[PDB]
């Protein structure tokens, strides 16, 4: 299967100048939580926003041009990318804008935390229906001394039904 997890504060602002536009130490937490052990799958400009690999995970990184550090694998294409991680059972993509809209489509599962903050952004998720999705966990969290912001994580599932011809 394949997974879409990301951060989106209001009005779906995901990043801002190749960063993320708050300090959220409590969603590392959580994206470690599910990720680890299980592939990534990231555009160029998401890749050079980390710098180097996520320990515990194997990185894979989407770009048209040749890679820029052997520790991690390059790919040129969605196909590629899906290819590259192999026969295991859950797919992380972990973005940025423009690969989130390629897999969105693709995917079954949503990992979202949602964060209230009204911050200026230059990447938002992509648009989807949320009819076509099935809200089955929440978890509320008041701002704190370590996080500026209240944060709600999320997991959705997509709505299936019978295929009929
Ligand atoms: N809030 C969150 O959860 C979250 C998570 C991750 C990132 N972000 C933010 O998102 C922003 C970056 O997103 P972005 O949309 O600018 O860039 P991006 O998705 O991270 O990277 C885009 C690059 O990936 C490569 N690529 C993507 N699809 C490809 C394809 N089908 N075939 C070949 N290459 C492909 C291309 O690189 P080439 O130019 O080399 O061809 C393209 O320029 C940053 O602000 C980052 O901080 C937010
Ligand atoms: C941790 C940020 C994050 N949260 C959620 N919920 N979904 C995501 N896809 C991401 C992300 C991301 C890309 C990114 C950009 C810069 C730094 C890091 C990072 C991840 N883990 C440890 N150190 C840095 C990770």
């Amino acid at each position: 299967m394949i997974s879409l997890i990301a951060a989106l504060a209001v009005d779906r602002v995901i990043g801002m100048e190749n960063a993320m536009p708050w300090n959220l130490p409590a969603d590392l937490a959580w994206f470690k939580r599910n990720t680890l052990n299980k592939p990534v799958v990231m555009g160029r400009l998401t890749w050079e926003s980390i710098g180097r690999p996520l320990p515990g995970r194997k990185n894979i990184v989407i770009s048209s041009k040749p890679g820029s550090d052997d520790r991690v694998q390059w790919v040129s294409s969605v196909e590629e990318a899906i290819a590259a991680c192999g026969d295991v059972e859950e797919i992380m993509v972990i973005g940025g804008g423009r690969v989130y809209e390629q897999f969105l489509p693709k995917a079954q599962k949503l990992y979202l935390t949602h964060i209230d903050a009204e911050v200026e952004g230059d990447t938002h998720f992509p648009d989807y229906d949320p009819d076509e999705w099935e809200s089955v966990f929440s978890e509320f969290h008041d701002a704190d001394a370590q996080n500026s912001h209240s944060y709600c994580f999320e997991i959705l599932e997509r709505r299936h039904h019978h295929h009929h011809h």
